[PDB]
Protein backbone atom coordinates (compact mmCIF):
# COMPACT_ATOMS: atom_id res chain seq x y z
CA UNK A 1 0.00 0.00 0.00
CA UNK A 2 1.28 3.74 -1.08
CA UNK A 3 1.54 6.57 1.20
CA UNK A 4 0.97 4.32 4.32
CA UNK A 5 3.64 3.93 6.90
CA UNK A 6 5.76 1.13 7.33
CA UNK A 7 5.68 0.07 11.15
CA UNK A 8 2.17 0.17 9.86
CA UNK A 9 2.06 -1.53 6.54
CA UNK A 10 4.24 -4.74 8.68
CA UNK A 11 0.92 -5.30 11.26
CA UNK A 12 -1.66 -4.40 8.91
CA UNK A 13 -0.91 -5.74 5.72
CA UNK A 14 -3.04 -8.68 5.66
CA UNK A 15 -5.97 -6.85 5.62
CA UNK A 16 -5.07 -5.53 2.30
CA UNK A 17 -5.45 -8.74 1.00
CA UNK A 18 -9.07 -9.20 2.05
CA UNK A 19 -12.36 -9.64 -0.19
CA UNK A 20 -13.96 -6.50 1.71
CA UNK A 21 -11.11 -4.22 1.30
CA UNK A 22 -10.00 -5.02 -2.55
CA UNK A 23 -13.25 -4.23 -3.00
CA UNK A 24 -13.39 -0.93 -1.03
CA UNK A 25 -10.12 0.51 -3.10
CA UNK A 26 -11.89 -0.55 -6.18
CA UNK A 27 -14.98 1.77 -5.09
CA UNK A 28 -12.71 4.30 -4.05
CA UNK A 29 -11.14 4.45 -7.56
CA UNK A 30 -14.10 4.35 -9.09
CA UNK A 31 -15.37 7.09 -7.24
CA UNK A 32 -12.22 8.97 -8.22
CA UNK A 33 -13.11 8.74 -11.41
CA UNK A 34 -16.00 10.80 -11.13
CA UNK A 35 -15.82 12.92 -8.24
CA UNK A 36 -13.64 14.68 -6.49
CA UNK A 37 -13.15 12.39 -3.21
CA UNK A 38 -11.02 13.72 -0.48
CA UNK A 39 -9.04 13.38 1.39
CA UNK A 40 -6.53 13.33 -1.84
CA UNK A 41 -4.77 9.81 -2.08
CA UNK A 42 -1.34 10.82 -0.48
CA UNK A 43 -3.54 11.79 2.76
CA UNK A 44 -6.17 9.18 3.24
CA UNK A 45 -3.53 7.63 5.74
CA UNK A 46 -1.55 10.55 7.11
CA UNK A 47 -2.46 8.70 10.73
CA UNK A 48 -0.03 6.19 9.56
CA UNK A 49 2.32 8.53 8.79
CA UNK A 50 3.11 10.56 11.56
CA UNK A 51 4.23 8.19 14.11
CA UNK A 52 5.06 4.64 14.98
CA UNK A 53 2.58 1.94 15.49
CA UNK A 54 4.24 1.23 18.72
CA UNK A 55 4.42 4.43 19.55
CA UNK A 56 0.49 5.11 19.28
CA UNK A 57 -0.60 6.36 23.10
CA UNK A 58 -3.94 7.73 22.74
CA UNK A 59 -6.33 7.33 20.79
CA UNK A 60 -9.06 9.53 19.47
CA UNK A 61 -11.99 8.02 16.90
CA UNK A 62 -13.48 10.07 14.30
CA UNK A 63 -16.74 9.07 12.49
CA UNK A 64 -15.89 10.77 8.28
CA UNK A 65 -13.38 13.27 7.22
CA UNK A 66 -14.38 16.83 6.26
CA UNK A 67 -16.21 17.01 2.72
CA UNK A 68 -15.23 20.69 2.03
CA UNK A 69 -12.51 21.87 -0.34
CA UNK A 70 -8.84 22.01 1.83
CA UNK A 71 -10.32 20.42 5.00
CA UNK A 72 -9.83 16.84 5.65
CA UNK A 73 -5.78 15.56 5.60
CA UNK A 74 -5.95 12.13 6.92
CA UNK A 75 -6.21 13.03 10.29
CA UNK A 76 -10.00 13.20 12.77
CA UNK A 77 -10.54 16.86 13.86
CA UNK A 78 -7.99 18.60 12.04
CA UNK A 79 -7.86 20.85 9.67
CA UNK A 80 -4.57 22.45 7.56
CA UNK A 81 -3.75 26.05 6.84
CA UNK A 82 -5.66 28.22 6.13
CA UNK A 83 -8.63 26.28 6.89
CA UNK A 84 -9.83 28.09 10.02
CA UNK A 85 -10.66 25.24 13.14
CA UNK A 86 -14.04 23.97 12.66
CA UNK A 87 -16.36 24.98 15.65
CA UNK A 88 -15.66 21.02 17.41
CA UNK A 89 -11.99 21.87 17.34
CA UNK A 90 -12.53 25.36 18.96
CA UNK A 91 -14.49 23.65 21.44
CA UNK A 92 -11.50 21.16 21.78
CA UNK A 93 -9.30 24.01 22.63
CA UNK A 94 -11.81 25.98 24.77
CA UNK A 95 -11.48 22.85 26.79
CA UNK A 96 -7.48 22.77 26.69
CA UNK A 97 -7.35 25.98 28.14
CA UNK A 98 -8.79 25.35 30.79
CA UNK A 99 -7.72 21.81 31.64
CA UNK A 100 -4.40 21.91 30.87
CA UNK A 101 -2.56 25.31 32.33
CA UNK A 102 0.23 26.09 29.59
CA UNK A 103 -2.12 25.81 26.54
CA UNK A 104 -2.09 28.45 23.89
CA UNK A 105 -4.59 28.35 20.98
CA UNK A 106 -2.24 28.12 17.95
CA UNK A 107 -4.57 30.03 15.26
CA UNK A 108 -4.82 26.83 13.61
CA UNK A 109 -6.33 24.19 13.63
CA UNK A 110 -3.31 21.37 12.51
CA UNK A 111 -3.25 18.38 14.59
CA UNK A 112 -0.17 17.24 13.34
CA UNK A 113 1.78 18.06 16.45
CA UNK A 114 -0.28 15.72 18.43
CA UNK A 115 0.11 13.26 15.89
CA UNK A 116 3.87 12.61 15.91
CA UNK A 117 4.05 12.29 19.78
CA UNK A 118 1.36 8.91 19.45
CA UNK A 119 -1.82 10.18 19.14
CA UNK A 120 -3.61 8.62 16.97
CA UNK A 121 -6.68 10.45 15.18
CA UNK A 122 -8.78 8.20 13.63
CA UNK A 123 -11.57 8.64 11.55
CA UNK A 124 -13.82 5.44 11.24
CA UNK A 125 -14.53 6.22 7.21
CA UNK A 126 -11.96 7.43 5.40
CA UNK A 127 -12.53 8.95 2.33
CA UNK A 128 -15.64 11.32 1.26
CA UNK A 129 -17.26 12.52 -1.73
CA UNK A 130 -16.76 16.16 -2.15
CA UNK A 131 -19.73 18.09 -0.83
CA UNK A 132 -21.68 14.89 0.72
CA UNK A 133 -21.26 13.75 4.35
CA UNK A 134 -21.30 10.36 4.69
CA UNK A 135 -21.12 9.58 0.82
CA UNK A 136 -18.95 6.59 1.55
CA UNK A 137 -19.75 5.11 5.09
CA UNK A 138 -20.76 1.51 4.77
CA UNK A 139 -18.31 0.55 1.41
CA UNK A 140 -16.01 -1.40 3.86
CA UNK A 141 -13.62 1.37 5.73
CA UNK A 142 -15.40 0.67 8.96
CA UNK A 143 -14.17 -2.98 8.57
CA UNK A 144 -11.04 -1.75 8.30
CA UNK A 145 -10.53 0.89 11.06
CA UNK A 146 -12.85 -1.91 13.25
CA UNK A 147 -9.80 -4.16 12.14
CA UNK A 148 -7.09 -1.56 13.10
CA UNK A 149 -8.65 -0.98 16.59
CA UNK A 150 -9.15 -4.56 17.15
CA UNK A 151 -4.86 -4.89 16.21
CA UNK A 152 -4.09 -2.36 18.75
CA UNK A 153 -6.83 -3.50 21.51
CA UNK A 154 -4.75 -6.83 21.45
CA UNK A 155 -1.02 -5.91 20.95
CA UNK A 156 -0.99 -3.17 23.11
CA UNK A 157 -1.13 -2.54 26.42
CA UNK A 158 -2.65 0.66 27.93
CA UNK A 159 -3.64 2.62 25.76
CA UNK A 160 -6.02 5.77 26.41
CA UNK A 161 -9.14 5.59 24.34
CA UNK A 162 -10.64 8.87 24.11
CA UNK A 163 -14.57 8.33 22.93
CA UNK A 164 -16.66 11.30 21.73
CA UNK A 165 -20.25 11.17 21.14
CA UNK A 166 -22.35 8.18 20.32
CA UNK A 167 -20.76 6.65 17.12
CA UNK A 168 -17.45 6.95 19.08
CA UNK A 169 -18.64 5.44 22.14
CA UNK A 170 -20.15 2.71 20.03
CA UNK A 171 -17.10 1.87 17.63
CA UNK A 172 -14.81 1.91 21.07
CA UNK A 173 -17.19 -0.55 22.97
CA UNK A 174 -15.51 -3.32 22.46
CA UNK A 175 -11.97 -2.16 24.09
CA UNK A 176 -10.66 -3.95 26.81
CA UNK A 177 -10.92 -2.22 29.87
CA UNK A 178 -9.07 -4.35 32.05
CA UNK A 179 -6.10 -3.40 29.46
CA UNK A 180 -6.67 0.07 28.31
CA UNK A 181 -8.21 3.14 29.25
CA UNK A 182 -11.35 4.30 28.72
CA UNK A 183 -12.87 7.89 29.44
CA UNK A 184 -15.87 8.62 27.37
CA UNK A 185 -17.94 11.75 27.00
CA UNK A 186 -20.02 13.92 24.63
CA UNK A 187 -18.80 15.14 21.40
CA UNK A 188 -17.16 18.95 21.36
CA UNK A 189 -19.69 19.60 18.31
CA UNK A 190 -21.62 23.19 19.83
CA UNK A 191 -24.97 20.60 19.59
CA UNK A 192 -23.81 18.32 22.62
CA UNK A 193 -20.61 20.30 23.81
CA UNK A 194 -22.60 21.05 27.32
CA UNK A 195 -23.94 17.45 27.61
CA UNK A 196 -20.36 16.80 29.42
CA UNK A 197 -17.17 17.39 27.48
CA UNK A 198 -17.34 21.18 28.47
CA UNK A 199 -15.67 19.86 32.06
CA UNK A 200 -14.51 16.45 30.90
CA UNK A 201 -10.52 17.21 31.89
CA UNK A 202 -9.65 14.59 29.13
CA UNK A 203 -6.48 15.81 28.58
CA UNK A 204 -4.89 16.28 31.79
CA UNK A 205 -6.64 12.55 32.83
CA UNK A 206 -4.65 11.32 29.32
CA UNK A 207 -1.53 12.65 30.92
CA UNK A 208 -2.33 11.03 34.42
CA UNK A 209 -2.91 7.92 33.38
CA UNK A 210 0.02 7.69 30.91
CA UNK A 211 2.22 7.93 33.46
CA UNK A 212 0.52 5.55 35.54
CA UNK A 213 1.23 2.58 32.57
CA UNK A 214 5.18 4.31 32.64
CA UNK A 215 4.27 6.51 29.31
CA UNK A 216 5.47 9.49 27.92
CA UNK A 217 2.55 11.61 28.54
CA UNK A 218 1.27 13.90 25.66
CA UNK A 219 2.59 17.44 25.19
CA UNK A 220 -1.18 19.21 24.32
CA UNK A 221 0.48 22.67 23.47
CA UNK A 222 3.11 21.34 20.74
CA UNK A 223 0.90 22.03 17.76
Amino acid sequence: MEFFGESWKKHLSGEFGKPYFIKLMGFVAEERKHYTVYPPPHQVFTWTQMCDIKDVKVVILGQDPYHGPNQAHGLCFSVQRPVPPPPSLENIYKELSTDIEDFVHPGHGDLSGWAKQGVLLLNAVLTVRAHQANSHKERGWEQFTDAVVSWLNQNSNGLVFLLWGSYAQKKGSAIDRKRHHVLQTAHPSPLSVYRGFFGCRHFSKTNELLQKSGKKPIDWKEL
